[PDB]
């Protein structure tokens, strides 16, 4: 698809340095990484404008990310807690557009 995240499923042990990655082929300038939770929806971690931006979304703590370049998007969780075991979608964006890749299921030991 034109948004692509790696790993698919992912298990961490408590503490671990985690990074997920997304690619995308839409050539958009808008990433945003969000978790998705029962009771909460979806809700926005970090997101990006371009190519070395990154700006905090709702619920930044414990999270950085890092946008290399136009394709790539990556989510770090700098030391995971089990708290932090959810459904990662990654999305591009222009206007009122979002496009989500697939998702990737964390959880952490």
């Amino acid at each position: 698809a034109a948004v692509t995240q790696s790993p698919r499923n992912k298990v961490a042990v408590t503490g671990e340095k985690v990074t997920l990655s997304c690619q995308q082929t839409n050539n958009h300038n808008n990433m945003y990484w969000y978790r998705q939770d029962t009771g909460h929806g979806l809700r926005l971690i970090h997101y990006s404008y371009g190519a070395g931006n990154t700006e905090k979304g709702d619920i930044p703590d414990g999270y950085e990310a890092s946008r290399p370049s136009h394709e790539q998007f990556s989510l770090i969780l700098v030391s995971a807690t089990p708290s932090q075991s959810s459904v990662y979608f990654c999305a591009s964006g222009v206007g009122g557009t979002l496009y989500f890749g697939a998702g990737t299921r964390l959880s952490v030991l």
